[PDB]
C-alpha cells in the first residue's frame, strides 16, 4: 500500500500543477483578450473619433475574444471542482491520503 | 475495485490531455518565433541589403525566442518517460489495465 499510495501522491501533485498552468493561461487569455479591444478601440478612436467608437463598441471585439477567454476560465473552475471530486473519490477506495 | 480502476483511467486521460495541450503550446511557441525572425530578416534584407544582413544574422532575433522555444519543447520528451513510467508502475501494483493510447 505504501508504494502505491506514493506513486498517486506523485500523480496529483503532477495534475495540480497542470491545473495551475491552465489556470493562469486561462487569466492571461482574458488579460490578452480585453488588452487587444483596448487596443482596437484606440485605433478605432484614432480612424473614427470617440463618438463613433460608442456606438458601435460590439466592434472593438468582432470575434468575441472576450467572451470566448470568459469561457475559458469558467472551464477553469469547473475543472477545479471535477479534480476536487475524482481524487476525494480515490482516497476513499484506496484508503490513502494523497492529497492533503 | 472496479470503480477505483475507472477513476484511475479518467485520471489518466486527463493527464495524457494535459500533455498533450502543453506540447501544443510549446510547439506554436516554437512556430511563432521562427515567424517572428523570418519576418524581422526579410524587412533587415530590403532595409539593409544581403550582403549586411548576411554579416548580422544573428540581429533577426536579438533576444532568442526561438532557442529559448526550442528549449522548452525538448523538455516534452522527458515528461513522457516520467509519465509513461509512473502509470506502468500504478498498473502493475493495482492490476489494473489503465492506460490508453
Amino acid at each position: 500500500p505504501e508504494a502505491l499510495q506514493k506513486w498517486l501522491q506523485l500523480t496529483h501533485e503532477v495534475e495540480v500543477q497542470y491545473y495551475n498552468i491552465k489556470k493562469q493561461n486561462a487569466e492571461k487569455q482574458l488579460m490578452v483578450a480585453k488588452e487587444g479591444a483596448e487596443k482596437i478601440k484606440k485605433k478605432r478612436n484614432t480612424l473614427f473619433g470617440t463618438f463613433h467608437v460608442a456606438h458601435s463598441s460590439s466592434l472593438d471585439d468582432v470575434d468575441h475574444k472576450i467572451l470566448t477567454a470568459k469561457q475559458a476560465l469558467s472551464e477553469a473552475t469547473a475543472a477545479l471542482r471535477e479534480r476536487l471530486h475524482r481524487w476525494q473519490q480515490i482516497e476513499i477506495l484506496t484508503g490513502f491520503q494523497i492529497v492533503n
